[PDB]
């Protein structure tokens, strides 16, 4: 239970993100990222960089965003990629059908005039909605009778609005095109030279961190439903017969909630299995697909998301994307309900065969006499955009003080800046002290900023606290007069401070940030400080 | 004098960059970046990050790429942003007028049937071409008589083809739009909250590193003329009366070539002045504008560009961009002729007033009773795309060996990876040696890779050399048998190797890379090694 009001405010006011073209109304689905937003956004992508590109030796490439029609035609996006959009025959007013109807019953079932009878099946319609194809979706629009959420007029019938953007490369129009809704298409169109790198063998994974434009229909969800976002997609290319990952055991232990395709049509709550097990019972197919799920879960933990509001729901027989057959998602419970943050498909051999075909060009690899195979790609797609947002809710807190102060609890690995050094007075009796302390941290690799904004030591930290800043070091007179020189080490969450000598602090904020010492351990080694 | 053939090849073959949608023909102006390309591209942006955002405390923000018409209408892009495009009335075939004509005379003057007479003025037409407005450009198309470079048909008349891309945000078309051809527009539309950060004072600079789409007409220049590129733009906001930079003295010494607006209409060669001087004589207006020129020059040096093929040419009275009045460029001499890599405008108060107007919203700052001013922005725009390319030529070399090997000479600060450790045999008598050496480097922060590709120690380095890899460490038997254990330290450029004990090497590759020791100094401290 989080409070959107007080956060969307604290966020926007502290310029994490805010509506683009503000001074023009602001196009919905389009938001900009201020400084502390960028600092956070870069720290999330710099972690995601270790966690994957580093650890698993991932081949990186930066592909163009401007795509020519033929390429998206072959993948079959020009076709099946879109959302059902209706609209009241009064004025234009669009609406992603899907959701509109999902809001109708969420009004009936919630209204107390419901029959313990009805209520139980409208749930059976919601939990089966992404499945409903063109027809059933057209029908249901008659039944429950849908009518514009604003001034209830009469919505036309459900239609397939393609989400891709559209433009022409070069002058004229002989070369129409689109704005790549996903990155991968590029990782594949490059397959040959990407195979090349890994000596022609498999497994070998590729990747890309960049933009993807998705002209949504009714962007009303804030940072969750945007028309342009930064996402990172990995294209793990493994043998169709070797679907057995050489590391899986490092992530089988993990006990993550799972909500199989059966635990859905078999209307039952998700379970908190184990991975080494969930794969046993035939649920999570092979092991590769389970390993990435393990990592995907560690990253999401490491960056902020909390164990409790994260689950993995496989799709439904035809809730499938046009390019896959199997597939799992990382859904994060939030004020908008469970939403996916890290889609993880299993698009067997689709994409690669479709392209090799249409271009009459050969796309294969070989194994040991030596047979040719079409690798089976397993794509773990991350939408940093939403991943950041989940981190914002899961860590938002309101300190218990009538004052109404707020502090985010970001892991030291993503906070705008780890430590925030602050002295009382700004004279030369403090400088030769503050100076050192900054460089000494610099050396230790503890990202920081020296506090200048005036206010009581305590009001100063209210600011440091709002943007999640991990730790703080208070440098008062006693640090500049008493000898040894002791400073104040304050843990953002507990506002509890420590008093340690000043030249030892940098190595302390370090061990603290890296997860090489608890806050409790400090209170135990050094003296407290109310 | 560089050789495009042998490089465009070595580049593309080593997947630095290559045509996008290869297996489809490849849309010109659109290229992708392979791994060693990305590694280089990221190292250039990570340097540019220190050099500017770090040093000058630059406020960063990440703005959207999708822009709604009204915003680009107010800046006046919907109007004056474009290139003159003709086309032979036979078939479509476009052509940026500008250049087509510039290729015609570059054929007349070069053809030996020229009069020492004519030749001298066609130069007077080329050196004054960006100036020629709609008319004179229409006229000259009659004179010199321009006719399609391919199957000389008859080109229509010169017209204003707007370069911006075009699309509709949301379903319908009630909200048309474009793909931001530059970033800044965003930095301005955010002015208010950006002022806020710096306590409402000036100077204070903003910035953005991201994409910009520029639907060129005849992308035929490779990586130099692309339809989509990553660029970084800084928006330094200083007082219209304080145009005097608080650091300029740190960059006045520098002796960089300058080619004033007068040294152009006064048809005379560029000069190799000094900055503290060039500003004296009234050429380079104030000092801010000169400081950034100093930095802009250091970065371009630090990353690769060579002093000699870099100059700064101010624009011509009406070669101006629609948003500026004064302006300098960083042109880099290359196989395509001097081309600009780092545009540096002085767009006084244009952009900010235009927006504050159209939106009826107030955009100002105050100084000490306390008057309101419209800061004067000074924009240093970097096109990493072309900056990378200049680095590719300026450092391409062919080792003197009939064999035809090539090695780039990237400053250790941008090479795919600094050191490249390589052992002969792959057994356990080498591991406990290679292992250490990697971590020991890891600790020292010397990005590296262990050589696996088979071949003679020497053929191995041919590879390390092609992608510019800074240094190499050869680990042979004598390192694993003789004691002390000595390795081989090889300097990419001179192929000259050193023999030093192995546990001391990591700190050596370090000092070497950081510019804290010459290669000569090694040959002096340690023993050689043919
Ligand atoms: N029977 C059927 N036939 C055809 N289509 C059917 C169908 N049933 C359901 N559908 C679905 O309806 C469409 C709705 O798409 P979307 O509008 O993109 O939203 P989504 O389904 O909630 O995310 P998705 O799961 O598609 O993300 P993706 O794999 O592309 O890529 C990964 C995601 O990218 C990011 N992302 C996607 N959209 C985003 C947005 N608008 N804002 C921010 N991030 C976004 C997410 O963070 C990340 O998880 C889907 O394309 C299609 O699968
Ligand atoms: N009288 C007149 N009236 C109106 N317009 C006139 C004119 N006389 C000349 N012109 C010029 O004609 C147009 C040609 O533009 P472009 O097609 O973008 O090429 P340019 O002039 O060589 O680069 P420019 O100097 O414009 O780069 P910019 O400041 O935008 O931004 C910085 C640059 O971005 C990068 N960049 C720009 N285009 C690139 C491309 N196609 N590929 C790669 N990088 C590019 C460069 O690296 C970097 O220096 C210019 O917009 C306009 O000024």
């Amino acid at each position: 239970i989080v409070d959107r009001a007080k956060m969307e405010d604290t966020l926007k006011r502290r310029f994490f993100y805010d509506q683009a073209f503000a001074i023009y109304g602001g196009v919905s689905g389009l938001y900009d990222f201020g400084p502390v937003g960028c600092a956070l956004k870069n720290n999330i992508i710099q972690t995601w960089r270790q966690h994957f590109i580093q650890e698993e030796q991932i081949l990186e490439i930066d592909c163009t965003m401007l795509t020519p029609e033929p390429v998206l035609k072959t993948s079959g996006h020009v076709d099946k990629f879109a959302d059902f959009m209706v609209k009241d025959v009064k004025n234009g007013e669009c609406f992603r059908a899907d959701h509109l109807l999902k809001a109708h019953l969420q009004k009936l079932m919630s209204d107390k005039k419901c029959s313990v009878e009805k209520k139980s099946e409208m749930e059976s319609v919601l939990a089966q909605l992404d499945n409903y194809g063109q027809q059933e979706l057209a029908d249901l629009f008659v039944n429950y009778n849908v009518k514009s959420p604003i001034t209830g007029n009469d919505l036309s019938p459900p239609v397939s609005f393609n989400l891709m953007f559209k433009t022409f490369i070069g002058p004229g129009g002989n070369m129409p095109g689109y704005l790549r809704p996903e990155t991968a298409q590029g990782i594949f169109l490059n397959f040959k030279r990407l195979l090349e790198f890994n000596q022609g063998k498999l497994p070998f994974a590729a990747a890309q961190i960049g933009n993807s434009f998705r002209n949504e229909i009714s962007p009303r969800s804030g940072l969750i439903r945007v028309r342009e976002f930064t996402m990172a997609e990995i294209e793990h290319f493994v043998d169709p017969s070797e679907k057995d990952h050489p590391k899986f055991q490092n992530v089988a232990d993990l006990h993550l909630y799972l909500y199989s395709a059966k635990a859905q049509v078999s209307g039952q709550s998700a379970r908190k299995m184990r991975l080494g097990d969930a794969v046993e019972q035939g649920v999570i197919n092979n092991t590769v697909l389970g390993y990435f799920i393990g990592r995907i879960y560690l990253y999401l933990t490491k960056v902020g998301i909390s164990p409790d509001k994260l689950r993995f729901r496989q799709h439904m027989e035809n809730e499938m994307a046009h390019y896959a057959c199997d597939c799992w998602d990382a859904e994060s419970k939030t004020s908008y309900g469970w939403i996916e943050i890290v889609g993880c498909a299993d698009r067997s051999c689709y994409d690669l065969s479709c392209h090799a075909r249409a271009t009459k060009v050969p796309l294969v690899a070989e194994k040991p006499y030596v047979e040719e195979v079409v690798p089976n790609v397993i794509e773990p797609s991350f939408g940093l955009g939403r991943i950041m947002y989940t981190v914002f809710e899961h860590t938002f807190h309101v300190r218990e003080g009538d004052e109404q102060r707020t502090f985010f609890s970001f892991p030291a690995v993503v906070a705008p800046f780890k430590c925030s050094v602050l002295p009382l007075s700004q004279n030369q009796e403090f400088m030769p002290f503050v100076k050192e302390l900054s460089e000494a941290l610099t050396r230790h690799g503890v990202s920081h900023k020296v506090d200048d904004s005036s206010g009581s030591i305590g009001r100063r930290y209210a600011r440091t606290d709002e943007i999640g800043v991990a730790f703080g070091v208070t440098i008062d007179f006693d640090t500049v007069n008493k000898t040894p020189h002791t400073a104040t080490l304050r843990d953002r969450d507990s506002m509890r401070q420590i008093r340690a000598e000043i030249s030892e602090l940098p190595s302390i904020v370090q061990d603290l940030a890296n997860g090489n010492i608890t806050w409790a351990d400090v209170e135990a080694r050094y003296p407290l400080f109310e």
